């Protein structure tokens, strides 16, 4: 279980590599892959996720809900500072 | 909640890459990007920061207060040895 999906540029729709995904209260980050893909493994619960990449506004999405069972599919669209 | 901002050179005003910010008591230090940017989540509280970069004088910033909500903005200026 956890949160799965893609981090993408909100302007182009391109998947963004090297974006850092943080979970509030948990000192363990992950980074997106070459297609913008990620899968953050978490036990079921509610979490606040922050996604950061140089050149983009930081994105915080609150109260994201991880269930028992399959990963919660969530994409994150990062806004360039531009 | 956390910290974000830039590390810059005190002479040029330009951003510094690969500076490290170490937060006392918190594992996993903070590294700056290409133009000096950094970001890290921290729970609300008060933190003591040390900023180092080989070839620069280290900087100590105490009593940095982190409140709920957006990251706390703070910049650091490093002087070249």
């Amino acid at each position: 279980s956890g949160v799965k999906g893609f981090v993408k540029d909100s302007i182009t729709g391109s998947g963004l590599e090297n974006a850092t995904i943080s979970v509030a209260g948990i000192n363990h980050n992950i980074t997106t892959g070459r297609f913008g893909d990620f899968y953050r493994l978490l036990v079921p619960g509610t979490y606040n996720l922050t996604v950061v990449l140089t050149g983009y506004m930081p994105l915080t999405v609150t109260n994201v809900v991880v269930k028992e069972g399959p990963a919660t599919e969530v994409d994150f669209s990062l806004r360039p500072h531009h």
